[PDB]
């Protein structure tokens, strides 16, 4: 199972390559990532 939850302060356009990816996943070493235009970001990890 996987869970989501907002980025700690993941801020900045996102690519289509994908940068709240390797944000969390060089950070918080989740899953991936996913940016949004409410200017907020959402990383999956295992729950």
């Amino acid at each position: 199972k996987t869970c989501e939850n907002l980025s700690d302060s993941f801020k900045g356009p996102c690519i289509p390559d994908g940068n709240c990816n390797k944000h969390c996943k060089e950070k918080e070493h989740l899953l991936s990532g996913r940016c949004r235009d409410d200017f907020r970001c959402w990383c999956t990890r295992n729950c």
